C-alpha cells in the first residue's frame, strides 16, 4: 500500500456511525477499525508520528494500515 | 452536526444504565457509545479540549461525536 | 442515587468472579461492571477523586455509578 | 483466598494459549482472565505493589484474585 | 519456544486484515492475537525491552508469545 501521509495527529474526531477521524498532515481521513480508535488517540497524546497508508489518499478517505513511530 | 460545546473535561460519570455523561463548559451531556467511555476519560486526564458536536445541545442531551484537540 | 463515599482510590481488587472492588474512604464496595474495572484503575493511578452513588451503603455492597473528578 | 506473594511486578508474559504470566516475588504465576491482563501492565509499568491471592502457590500456579495498591 | 529478539519496540504496524506488526532488533514480526496490540504499543511509548519468541524467527513471521521487561 503506498504512503498517503506522515505526521503527528493534529486532532481525532469520533463519528456517529462510529468510524474514527483523523487529521494528519494536510489529509483528514478516516477508519472503520474500532481497534485503531485507542491507538490513535494514544499516539496523538503522546505525540507519536504516523505513517497512514492508503490508495484513497484525499480528504474523506479510508485507512486501514498505520505505522506507529 | 453542529458545535454544542468546547472545553476541557470538567468531569465525568458512569451512569446505571452503562452510558456515560460528560460535563464540558456550561453543558451536562451523556452519550450510549461504549467506544467513547476511555478515550473520554483519557481527555480529561491529559487534559485535552474536545468540541462535543450535537443537535439536542441542553443539559440531559445526548452526543455521538466528539472532536479530540 | 445518593451519594456514598467521597475520596481518593486506596485500593482497587479483581474478584473471583470478575467482578471488581474498589475502597473508597471507610467503605469497601464493588461492581459487576466490566466497563468500570479499566476506568478505576486509572483513577486510582492517576490519584482522581471519585464519588460512589449508590443506596447499597455499606461494606460489601453493590454499585455501578462514579464521578470522576 | 490466601495470599501468596506480595511485591512489584519483575516482568509479565503473553503466552500461546492467551493466558498471562507474571512474576511477583520469587512465583511464577498465571492467569487466564483476559481482563487482568492490560490491569497487570498497567501496574508493571507504574510500579504498584501487587498481592496475589491464590491456593495454587507455586511456580506455574493459577490464578484470578489480585490486590493493586 | 526460543527467544527470537530481544530490545525496544522501534515502530509498531496496524495491519489491513487486522494483525499487528513489531519491529523489534532486526526483525520484523506480526501477530493475530488482538489483546497483544495495546500491550504492545504501550510498550513502544515507555520504552520497555520485549523479547519475542518464536520459531518463525525471520521476516515476515508469526509470534504470540512476548516477555515484558
Ligand atoms: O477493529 C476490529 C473490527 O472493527 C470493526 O468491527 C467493529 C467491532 O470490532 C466488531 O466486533 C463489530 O461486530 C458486530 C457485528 O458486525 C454484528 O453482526 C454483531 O451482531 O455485533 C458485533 C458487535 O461487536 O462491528 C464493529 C463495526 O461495525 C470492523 O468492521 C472489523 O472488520 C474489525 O476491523
Ligand atoms: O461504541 C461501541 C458500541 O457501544 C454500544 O454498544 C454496546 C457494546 O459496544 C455492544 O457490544 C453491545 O452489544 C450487545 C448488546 O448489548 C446486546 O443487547 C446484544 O444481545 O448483543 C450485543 C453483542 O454483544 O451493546 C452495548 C450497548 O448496550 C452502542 O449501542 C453501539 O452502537 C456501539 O456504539
Ligand atoms: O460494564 C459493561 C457490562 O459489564 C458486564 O458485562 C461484561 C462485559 O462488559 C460484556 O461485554 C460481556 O458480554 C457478554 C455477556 O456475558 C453475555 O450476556 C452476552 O450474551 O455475551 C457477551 C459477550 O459476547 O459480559 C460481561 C459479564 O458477563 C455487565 O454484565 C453488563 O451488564 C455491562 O454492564
Ligand atoms: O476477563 C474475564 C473473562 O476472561 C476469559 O474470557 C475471555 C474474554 O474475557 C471473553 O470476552 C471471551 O469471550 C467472548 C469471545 O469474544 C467469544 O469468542 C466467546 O464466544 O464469548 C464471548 C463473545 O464475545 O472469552 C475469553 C476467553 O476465551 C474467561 O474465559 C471468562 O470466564 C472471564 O473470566
Ligand atoms: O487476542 C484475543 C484473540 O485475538 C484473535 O481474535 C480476534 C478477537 O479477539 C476475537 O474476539 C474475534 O472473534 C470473533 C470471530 O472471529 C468471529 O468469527 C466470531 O463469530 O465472533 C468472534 C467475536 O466474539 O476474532 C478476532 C480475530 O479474527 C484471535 O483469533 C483469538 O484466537 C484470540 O487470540
Ligand atoms: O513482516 C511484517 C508483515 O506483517 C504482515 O504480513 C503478514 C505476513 O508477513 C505476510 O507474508 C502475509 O501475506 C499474505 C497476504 O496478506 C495475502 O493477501 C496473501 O494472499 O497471502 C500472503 C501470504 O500468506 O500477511 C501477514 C499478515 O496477515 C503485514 O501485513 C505486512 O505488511 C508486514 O508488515
Amino acid at each position: 500500500t503506498p504512503d498517503c501521509v506522515t505526521g503527528k495527529v493534529e486532532y481525532t474526531k469520533y463519528n456517529d456511525d462510529d468510524t474514527f477521524t483523523v487529521k494528519v498532515g494536510d489529509k483528514e481521513l478516516f477508519t472503520n477499525r474500532w481497534n485503531l480508535q485507542s491507538l490513535l488517540l494514544s499516539a496523538q497524546i503522546t505525540g507519536m508520528t504516523v505513517t497512514i497508508k492508503t490508495n484513497a489518499c484525499h480528504n474523506g478517505g479510508t485507512f486501514s494500515e498505520v505505522i506507529f513511530r
